[PDB]
């Protein structure tokens, strides 16, 4: 998945529509019935088109910059800037992915805001917090979240953010990455 | 997926676990992008284990009635009796699927409540509304919806509600099934 700088995205010709999204994230000391650490909570969502993705849109650079749009496509009825810019992906689409770390107060009072927002219930379906813990069977937690079905490019964002912001190790991201796929492969065979 | 009358089901030696789960709905007049009609609208949760499934959990028969059981376990922060019960299904576990039709204004006041739940971020990480529709692409709605991960018995329980309380025809909900493996296989076929 091709990488590119914010500064070329942006000389891109017109035929190239811009998508700017937000990861909204906080330290969580919670644990889970007691025994499971969950670290940090992320915060996705459920999209019009029934996949889950990032709080964000597209935005119309006739109007906006990048950032300046950004902010008024989150849908949370809520100010992200450069400081919080982690890197653009060609997926005739460029996906500009920011991240943002708040408390965990904060991030519910997100939550709150989304569930009062005039998006609500129109282009976007409801937030839900990624579970970053896999359970004592290997699959329950984030294996079996990486198994749902997710917007072109977001679950790749969703790896890399958790990547280069040293929320997860690397080899813990490869890990559940590949135990979600064999799961998607063993109950698809169940089905043919 | 074996039925059994909710009477023999309570009967079931006690090496047998029960579940309940709750699908609230209301009909909904709204047209996405001012064209798709909405239809209804049902609410399912992402779970802590990062799978779909309805509001509910296992109900301790040495306590509670499946009914008595049911209410306590919604995690919604909110009466369902036997009115509202649909079926039960073996799937060492018995699932029983209980429904109540709300207002719209009702069903955005349970999302309201959720929110603010004991169990929220615990248990229940968010609510999400399904989408009925399916979009021009023949996969954007529905069909991507179906082509999440679901615990087990939930997206048996969700077709077979939509059908026997008549919000959708027989023949597109299995349409929308095909479509969601279709899916599934063509974007598994990408990875491997
Ligand atoms: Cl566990
Ligand atoms: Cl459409």
């Amino acid at each position: 998945l091709k990488q590119i700088s914010r500064v070329e995205a942006m000389r891109l010709g017109p035929g190239w529509s811009h998508s700017c999204h937000a990861m909204l994230y906080a330290a969580n000391p919670g644990q889970l019935f007691g025994r499971i650490p969950m670290r940090f909570s992320v915060l996705m969502q459920m999209r019009f088109d029934g996949l889950l993705g990032f709080p964000g849109g597209f935005v119309d650079r006739r109007f906006w910059s990048l950032e300046d749009g950004l902010n008024r496509v989150l849908g949370l009825g809520l100010r992200l800037t450069e400081a919080d810019y982690l890197s653009s992906h060609l997926t005739r689409v460029v996906a500009h992915l920011y991240a943002r770390q708040l408390t965990l107060e904060q991030l519910h009072a997100v939550e709150i805001s989304a569930v009062h927002s005039r998006d609500h219930g129109l282009e976007v379906l409801g937030l839900v917090r990624v579970p970053l813990y896999t359970q004592k069977d290997r699959v329950g937690g984030f294996p079996n979240f990486l198994s749902n079905a997710f917007v072109s490019t977001a679950k790749c964002q969703l790896l890399f953010a958790l990547k280069v912001l040293n929320m997860m190790p690397e080899e813990k991201l490869v890990e559940a990455l590949a135990a979600a796929t064999e799961k998607q492969k063993k109950a698809l065979e169940k089905l043919l």
